[PDB]
Formats: C-alpha cells, sequence, structure tokens
C-alpha cells in the first residue's frame, strides 16, 4: 500500500466511539486476552506481572508475577507470550514465554503454568522449550494455540543486522540441523514462526527444513509481533519490515516469508539487502536508507536477486515506496525514523464481531499501531483469503497502541498502551509525551 | 513481481521435455480441451470451426462450424468461449461464445454483439446441433474480448468479457466500462453495456442467478468487476476461482476471483502501489486531437486528465495474487530493443489463459498446485507453484518452452506427462537476444510437449 499523510492521520480521530481508561499505572503492558471467567488479563513485560481487571467495574488483582523476568530498560524482552488453554473448564493451563538467563547472555522459554482456581494463582510450572535465542530486539513472542490444538510461537529475528546487532548474520532464513536439533541447538530458531506440542515436543506433521522436521512452522520473518487464527482456521499475522514494508501476511505450513532478502513483495522497490555481516571492515556505517543507498563494503543483494524457495508475500504492506523515496523526512525532527513508511504493527486481532457487532466491521482484522498512534482495521473476505481496500487508521492519538481485543458482544475495544515511547502527533513531527502512559483503555 | 531479461527468458529452453508438433498451419487456434472420448478438441477463432484432434495420431476433424461467427483479421473477436459440460455423458452439452452481428446496432464498430450459446452434442450424427441462445446482447468489439467460458462446480456459467479495450489504441477516447454497473431499468431492457471488463456468473439458462454479488443495489449477471481483459479463468480442485489477465504497459495478472470483488481496472493496474502506471483518462481528454505517449500513464500528453490509483474512490478491491511485472516510476517504456514494436519490450508478458494443473497418475516432479500462464508475446509457458490450498503464490513465475511463438493456450494429459499447446498464427513475439520477430517458429500449431 502507499503511505498515508501526516494529515489523514490526523483526521482517523474515530468521533463515533467513546474513550475510557480503565487502568493507569501500568509498567509495559504487553498483550491483553479475554479470560474463560469474561476478565481482561492483561501482561507488563517488565516486571512479568499477570493482572486479572474487571472489564465492566476496572477492578484489578495481580494474580501472578513470574519469576526471573529478565529486562532490558533498553530491550524489548521480558515476558512476552500469554495465551490461555482452548477449554480452559478442563485444562486450566496458561502458557508464556518470557527472557530468562541462561546458566550457560539470555534464553528464551515457553512455560506452561497451572492454574489454581481455589487459591487463584499459577503453580505447578513445566518448561514446554528453552533455550530459545534471546536479544534486545524484536523478540516478537506472540503466543497462541490453533485449531490443531498446536502452541503457534512467533520468534523474532533478534534484530540481527541493525542497530545494536548490525554485523550479526541474521538468521531468518536459516534452519536447523539434525544434528543441532538433537543437541537442543535452538540457534536457528530466529525470525520463525514455531509450531509445537503441548510438551513443547516437535509436531510429527511440521514442514521439513533441509531433510529435517522441526519446531519450525514457517520461516523469513523480520519481528512478528502479530499473531491471530480466523473464525475458519486461516493463520493471519502482522509484521514489523525495516524502513519499509510492515506485513499483513497469512501464514502457511513451510511457508518462506522473504526476510531478508525480502521485505514486502518481491519487487525490488525501496528496499535492498544490505548484509553487514558479510561486510569487510565492520565499520562501516549503516546509512539507515533501506539499503537503496548503501556506503562501500556491504554486500547488497536485490529481492530479485534472492535464491529462495517457497516464498509467500504479504496481503498487504504498510507500506511499499519507490527507490526514489526520501527515508530521511524533516518532518520528524530528529527522530527521522517516526516518517519512515512503516506504522509499526504491534499485533493482529481477528474482529468476531457478535450480537453487538459493530456495522461493517465483518471479517475484519485490527491492527495497532505503536509509531503513528492509530489503529487499522483491515476488512478481509468472508473467507478470509484476501484484504479489500486499505488499512483504514482508528483512534489517533499521542500513544503506542501495543495490542487490541474486543468484547465478546464486540462493540467494546480494550486496547493497551506503551508505558513511554516515540510517536507522530497530528502534523509530521514526533513527541514522547505519551496522552495515556502504560494504560488500558476502552473503545464504546 | 520483477521482469525477466531477454537472457532469462533465451535460457528458458526446457530440455526436460520432448516437444513434438501434431498440428501446424491452424486457423487462429484459440481454446483446447480435453475431450471426453480422451480426444483433443480446440477452436478456430476466426473461422468459428471447432476441431477433434486424436492425440496419439493428430487425425483433425471438423465436428462443427458455428455459423454466422464474426471475425475482424485485425481483432481478437470470433469464436472465444468453449466448455464441455462437466458431466457430459448425462449432459451433453458444449458452451460457446461468440462474435455475431447485432441486428440492433447503433454505430461504427460496436455493430456487433457477444452471444454465449449452448449446443448439443450428437453421439452418432457426431456434429452439434438444437442450438439455444443463453445470454445475448454482450458487449462486442476488436479489442479485449477475453471471453474464457468455464463452468464453475456451482453448474453456473463463468465468463470473462474484457473492457473492449476502452481507453486505448483504436477506442483510446471511448470511456472504460470496466468498474461500471446496470441498473435495474438496463436490467428489463436487456442492455448488457456495462457487461464490460468483468467475469460474469449465470444460470444455465442465461438468467440471472439469484445468489449473485450485489453492485450499487442490483444483482445482475456480474460476478467480479474492474477487469481489462481476463483471458485465464480455471478451477482449482478446492473449488477456487484462479484468474490470469493482461494489464497495459505492465501489471499483467494472476488473479484470485472473489465473489462481488472489484479489480480495480482501469483506476488500479495491479497493486494499488501507484508505481509504474496511472490512470489516464482519454475519453475525458481536453483536447482530443492529442496522442497516447504509451507510457502508462506516468507520462501524459497536456490535457488528459489523469488520477493516481491512490486517489482512486473504489470499494472491495482485490489486489492480484502475482503481477508481471511491476515497475517504478523512473521506467523506460521506449525500449529500442525491441524498436519499431516498443510494446513487447514493456514490463508485460502477456497472459493468453491460465490452466489448473490437476497432476494424475504420472504428474510431473514438483508441479503439484501449479498454474500454467501461456505467454503470448515472450514465447513461454510461464508455470506458477500455489501452495496446496490455492491461497498463496510460491515464489515467481518460472518460464518454460522458450520458442518464437506466440503460446496462446494450454492443458495437460489426464495422466499429466504430457502438455498440449496452441500458438498463434501470426503476430509479434520476443527473440532470444530480446528483438522482435514475426517469425514464427510453429504458426497456428497443437504442440505436445512430454515430460522425462
Ligand atoms: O520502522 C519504524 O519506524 C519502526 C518504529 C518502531 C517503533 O516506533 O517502536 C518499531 C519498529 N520500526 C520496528 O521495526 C520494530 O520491530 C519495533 C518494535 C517495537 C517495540 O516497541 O517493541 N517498536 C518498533
Ligand atoms: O503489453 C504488451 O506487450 C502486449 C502484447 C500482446 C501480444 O503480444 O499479443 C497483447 C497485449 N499487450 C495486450 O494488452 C492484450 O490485451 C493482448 C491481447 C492479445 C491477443 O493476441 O489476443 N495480445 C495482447
Ligand atoms: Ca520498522
Ligand atoms: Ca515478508
Ligand atoms: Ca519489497
Ligand atoms: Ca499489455
Ligand atoms: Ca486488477
Ligand atoms: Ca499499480
Amino acid at each position: 500500500d502507499v503511505p498515508l499523510t501526516p494529515s489523514q492521520f490526523a483526521k482517523a480521530k474515530s468521533e463515533n466511539f467513546d474513550k475510557k481508561v480503565i487502568l493507569s499505572n501500568l509498567n509495559k503492558p504487553h498483550a491483553l486476552l479475554w479470560g474463560p471467567d469474561n476478565q481482561i488479563w492483561l501482561t507488563e513485560r517488565a516486571t512479568g506481572k499477570i493482572l486479572r481487571v474487571n472489564p465492566e467495574s476496572g477492578s484489578v488483582k495481580t494474580v501472578f508475577q513470574v519469576p526471573e523476568i529478565v529486562n532490558d530498560a533498553d530491550g524489548q524482552n521480558g515476558l512476552l507470550g500469554f495465551a490461555f488453554h482452548p477449554d480452559f473448564k478442563n485444562n486450566p493451563y496458561i502458557y508464556i514465554s518470557g527472557t530468562f538467563k541462561n546458566p550457560k547472555p539470555n534464553q528464551t522459554i515457553i512455560r506452561r503454568y497451572t492454574y489454581n482456581k481455589s487459591t487463584d494463582t499459577l503453580e505447578k510450572p513445566v518448561d514446554l522449550l528453552a533455550g530459545l535465542p534471546s536479544s534486545k530486539d524484536h523478540q516478537s513472542g506472540r503466543l497462541v494455540i490453533g485449531p490443531d490444538q498446536k502452541i503457534y510461537y512467533t520468534i523474532g529475528d533478534q534484530g540481527r543486522n541493525q542497530l545494536a546487532y548490525l554485523f550479526l548474520p541474521n538468521q531468518a532464513q536459516h534452519t536447523p540441523t539434525q544434528q543441532e536439533l538433537n543437541g537442543k541447538d535452538y540457534h536457528t530458531y530466529m525470525g520463525k514462526v514455531l509450531r509445537l506440542n503441548l510438551d513443547g515436543s516437535i509436531p510429527k506433521d511440521n514442514p521439513s527444513f533441509n531433510g529435517v522436521v522441526s519446531h519450525i512452522y514457517t520461516l523469513g520473518h523480520r519481528n512478528p509481533q502479530g499473531l491471530a487464527f480466523t473464525p475458519n482456521g486461516k493463520l493471519l499475522q502482522s509484521e514489523q519490515g525495516p524502513n519499509s514494508d510492515d506485513e499483513i501476511n497469512l501464514i502457511v505450513k513451510g511457508g518462506n516469508y522473504g526476510w531478508p532478502n525480502v521485505a514486502g513483495y518481491k519487487d525490488d522497490s525501496g528496499y535492498a539487502y544490505a548484509n553487514y555481516s558479510a561486510a569487510a571492515n565492520k565499520s562501516i556505517k549503516d546509512l539507515a536508507q533501506n539499503g537503496v543507498k548503501v556506503a562501500a563494503g556491504v554486500p547488497v543483494t536485490k529481492e530479485s536477486e534472492w535464491t529462495g524457495k517457497n516464498f509467500v508475500p504479504p496481503l498487504k504492506t504498510l507500506y511499499t515506496v519507490q527507490d526514489t523515496y526520501n527515508y530521511n523526512d524533516p518532518t520528524c525532527g530528529e527522530m527521522t525514523y517516526i516518517c519512515w513508511p512503516t506504522v509499526a504493527p504491534s499485533s493482529a486481532y481477528v474482529y468476531k464481531g457478535g450480537k453487538k457487532a459493530i456495522t461493517g466491521w465483518e471479517n475484519t482484522l485490527l491492527v495497532p499501531s505503536l509509531k503513528r498512534g492509530v489503529i487499522f482495521r483491515i476488512k478481509l473476505d468472508p473467507t478470509y483469503s484476501t484484504t479489500y481496500d486499505d488499512a483504514v487508521p482508528m483512534f489517533k492519538s499521542n500513544n503506542r497502541y501495543r495490542d487490541v481485543i474486543a468484547s465478546p458482544d464486540g462493540n467494546v475495544l480494550y486496547v493497551l498502551t506503551d508505558t513511554a515511547g516515540n510517536v507522530q502527533k497530528d502534523d509530521g513531527s514526533v513527541t514522547n509525551t505519551l496522552e495515556n502512559p502504560g494504560s488500558l483503555i476502552k473503545f464504546t
């Protein structure tokens, strides 16, 4: 898609909705879910707390706090995954993923907790899968259980080939060896959508890569923070691209999603793969022009020059631009990245409507934007095969939307907001003064 | 997708297949189908003939010649639609569409109508009898007629009807109707002028299906709108409707036909990316003596209104699964390696058809869930892979059977180890070096390609 202008975003205030803050003092609220008790359960990434807010009153109780969660003030790590069991009534289990120190600097662990209604807390912990990659960047961590009862988990590319991890060789394309996988060497589990049994083991019907079946379901992802199933069993996803091509992808078994060789469509438009991990002298500066304009010494590969297999394109990109696009926009003062042709999707929620269904939102995908302070409504067709028209921005505000769910009746939306950060105001300029820090707000 | 280079096309020779010309010098062979009698049936667009060929022996027989078929030697009109009834044994019906004089016209060009008609096949007499007009009075012209006709899993006739070439070449100043929809009043008087650049869905008796999508309040024969020249149309085993379509100077498409979907033509070619194309409305040109620069709307003569794809106020837009090809605004549409024929070097392939490879007891390795797209101007058969559910494409369109021929249509034998293709009798094609020729290796031919 084509970038919306600062003007277009500013006029997307969603006047037709009543805004109402439920919670205010929250420490990096990450994910929120509609609990099996008709209560909203959210998480705090830094602290590892699992709250339970009464959606009708706003009363909150700290159910449990995941112990030893590591969190870098400058990072995206901490308590990440968070899901319930499909049949909670009969199987009261909660699934999470978090950043924990690795005695042999950190690892990522997918852990199952056992819910005790009597004491109303989490007990009997079992590690489903550990030794997973960890860094301060692009951890992703969306954890959902599918219609097949499998754990679907997104694990980012750890931020390799950019910023702090500029010269680390991106492994979104890398797959494990039978020998490594046999030694629980999950170093390849970067930029992947994992699919695992409820005991952390490898599903026997998982896709094969290099003659090897592992926990990998799909590959070639950057920072896929959005992951949600549709009423008909399809897997929609939202992902963060580089200076461009944030995506809405349809996850399919064994599908290769191109990162880092391809950002968005394979069109050689506005992005080229500049591999800094192969640069001669590692002193070379990343010009931050999305690979379109690079410093001498860095091997650049056109997406069209990629010799990949099973490449699956996005259903939509926010946004795709041409090579003439200016990645240094003066409108964003110093924070030049906020003026990049992206929206920074923090999640992906599939709106199931209800007896109070918002009119015209049938088969829509809600995608919250961090940097743009909007929540996108992406309409798809009844079969969830394609998108109709564009991504319509909603609830414009000086806030960084982190997640979003809807009530059963489906007339009220609950969104989480970043405790702090940079967001684009009504003009093209930027600010770090967030209107609603670490909050759970409700739109009716 | 990004355009292949002449050299990449050139090496797509396909040595892994045996090339064997069955027939030659057919009169503008258009569509071929695999008959129930395990014999190959093909159509001759100009003459209106229906030929039955013996796959192994090559014996031809003119089974039937559709009477009054109108065809301009220079146009894309004539006998178009050609389909058998799914259960041909119980229901021996052949469905066609063709250009016929319209006694009820009021124009120069626009003197013809397109008619979807049913024929009954007589076993012992071996010819088509008892003709039944199902839907007549359909738009007609020399350009973009499309005319693919398939019978859907729902027992409905699905038909592609091009935008009639409006807004280009000989119809440059005619207002494109791809996005237009019929009023009830028009539907009552059987006025189907708006049936342009559409995928029609109609009952077998030719009436409007009660469960057809609505467009601006009216349920008509329209299933999907906003098409240019959709020559490819084929159902996948799981009921999905795949389609191939010709774009302007760029953005040929592989589309997934979705009920009520707006495929955007002419305001959008390929993705809504505002890249390489722009909608220049020549019918609204200030001074109409102006010329069409043929630079895909990026650069147009003075006086012609131009609307960006992003400025398009349309709804239900469905983007293509793949574009052949998409390029940026800096693209040079005046490519000197094609010289006098500046159109063949454009980032397009002129997809001539769309065939779903169903495999079989001798299926080709790795061809599961593929879509064979014959290219006219590139002399290749693109093999496009999709996932098992036919939801997405895998990788790019791979060129096959490179040759100085205009591939028109393609099918596979039931066992799946041989491909049968039709080539144009005359026309332009890109040579291995990127330049143009009209010297076709196998003019109006029926070629069989057998696998390893
Ligand atoms: O393209 C951008 O301008 C931009 C902005 C932001 C942002 O504002 O937080 C992120 C990203 N990109 C991004 O790629 C990304 O993976 C990301 C993660 C986060 C986050 O807060 O967890 N922000 C962002
Ligand atoms: O862009 C092109 O270079 C190009 C080439 C050709 C061709 O080679 O026939 C056609 C077209 N475009 C085209 O747009 C088109 O609708 C078309 C129809 C036909 C045909 O033979 O029926 N060719 C072509
Ligand atoms: Ca980004
Ligand atoms: Ca991708
Ligand atoms: Ca791209
Ligand atoms: Ca064309
Ligand atoms: Ca289209
Ligand atoms: Ca376009």
